[PDB]
């Protein structure tokens, strides 16, 4: 089966690591961190890796039940799989699929719809929702053990024992004590633990090459900053590759970024079998080009193919 | 070019009218409302209609700049979601992604000033308000917060759910907003959809939508999931009749659970004489089997 990519343009793609549109392509050749994100991980032949799942609504989401308030106002939440089935910690994944894959204070909304209905309200359940923050660097962030905590500004109106959804929106801030580092993994089983079942790190191996990312700017609840989240492939590529499961005929798919108006190739890139891009570029920053561009698959090549400089 | 659908299962699909997973398939044969939603509208040959755009993050989203606080209510100029100015003369009902139903839409307004300062707050957009005029470039939102929204700064609305579905809330998923306000006619609408065949009813992809407070179990029904919109748009396969016969298959057992007609204008019907959820495995998926003729009768579900 021939390998293909979506023909969605840059302005028609979304981030696989946070629910955001892709804003710009981006490089940073002198990055010192190991790049080993766990969402947006899929091989070119369709194998999801890390904590990657298919729903855009599942990225950095949680589903479960609040147990009790804990002595901002903190609350303990059991977490299930996003489909509602109990999370089995013996499954060969780092954490429930969709779990955030970076250190920071993730800001969003906790909502609840009660299981029990009220006769005097037309046999309908009660509901509530409040702003909430999840500190993924906290020892209390133990999604691999089926349990996390969140904090709220709201002091009372969260219910114990009720179905609970976290909808991510952005970060609480990028203050130093919020520990935002997009390449630092959470410790999924808690303090002083070793993560397991991780998607592998990615890196260029050929001289003159660097990673090419799909970058999105992330909202902030407060503070000064212009934070971004870089993914290796957009969510729609993950969805496409998963469904197609086309055999990979070599280690690298050569792709060309094309302006569909002019048919012109702006640059070429290597799309590696583990699901990431490299380019030959000697600078950091955005790729300044119209957002109607898209990557076109041109041919299978080997690891030693030399790219035209961007 | 042969017609195809994604092979994503029901538990791998998302709603095209609100940012929610698909929870269940659903029918309501005795519905009295005209079904004429504007998000999640795409022909089988790939023509987007209504206010439909391709991003899951764009559904019920707004981008723009706050102008004035009025008596805590705030006016907001809205642009296209890509940041370009919205031209009210374009042949669309409203900026793409604009909500397509009456209600109080709850979410978060966030701002990043032109290292910049930021703020965000919970907000509500009443789409039935006379000040909900997205086709004219302006909407209003309310906050519980009394002051901390800045005028003239880039502003994003991230939808989360509904504020309320009580009797003051005007929630009706089939009532369109007046995109240009009171006393104006909506324009450039995607057409209404209905079964024509005796014994058939619409089949929806249903999602339960969160509530900020109060009582209720509200849902939003879309005609096709967002991934189908994205797929059809890219493929642009010619439609070889008015109806594509699809079978809902359990891929574990290989068996067909039921069949449906997928109509050219981008919606499903089934022969079912009961309302409510379809109780079927969420690992099922619709498989395209054949274009069919105008006398094709569905097996009853």
């Amino acid at each position: 089966k021939p390998f293909t990519l979506p023909i969605l343009t840059l302005g028609e793609l979304t981030n696989s690591r946070f629910p955001l549109p892709i804003d710009v392509l981006y490089t940073n050749p002198n990055e010192s961190a190991i790049v080993q994100c766990q969402n947006g991980r899929c091989t070119l032949d369709g194998e999801l890796q890390g904590t990657t799942q298919l729903l855009p609504t599942g990225i950095c989401a949680f589903r479960g039940k609040v147990t009790q308030q804990v002595q901002g106002t903190h609350w303990n939440m059991t977490v299930t799989n996003l489909n509602g089935t109990p999370f089995d910690p013996t499954e060969d994944v780092p954490a429930p699929l969709g779990t955030p894959d970076f250190s920071g204070q993730i800001y969003g909304v906790i909502s609840q719809r009660n299981t029990n209905t009220v006769p005097g309200e037309g046999n309908l359940p009660a509901n509530r929702a409040h702003e909430a923050v999840i500190a993924t660097y906290s020892p209390k962030f133990t999604p691999k053990l089926g349990n996390i905590q969140f904090s709220t500004w709201e002091t009372q109106d969260v219910s114990s024992g009720q179905p609970t959804k976290f909808t991510p929106v952005g970060l609480a801030s990028v203050d130093a004590n919020s520990h935002f580092d997009q390449w630092t993994l959470p410790s999924y089983s808690g303090a002083l633990t070793l993560n397991m079942n991780l998607a592998p790190s990615v890196a260029p191996v050929f001289p003159g090459e660097c990673l090419l990312f799909f970058r999105s700017f992330i909202p902030l609840k407060g503070g000064y900053g212009n934070p971004a989240i870089d993914c290796l492939m957009p969510q729609e590529w993950v969805q496409h590759l998963y469904q197609e499961s086309a055999p990979s005929l070599s280690d690298v798919a050569l792709v060309r970024y094309v302006n569909p108006e002019t048919g012109r190739t702006l640059f070429e890139a290597k799309l590696h079998r583990n699901g990431f891009l490299t380019v030959a570029r000697n600078s950091a920053g955005p790729v300044v080009a119209p957002t109607n561009g898209y990557f076109r698959f041109d041919s299978w090549v080997n690891q030693f193919y030399t790219l035209a400089p961007m």
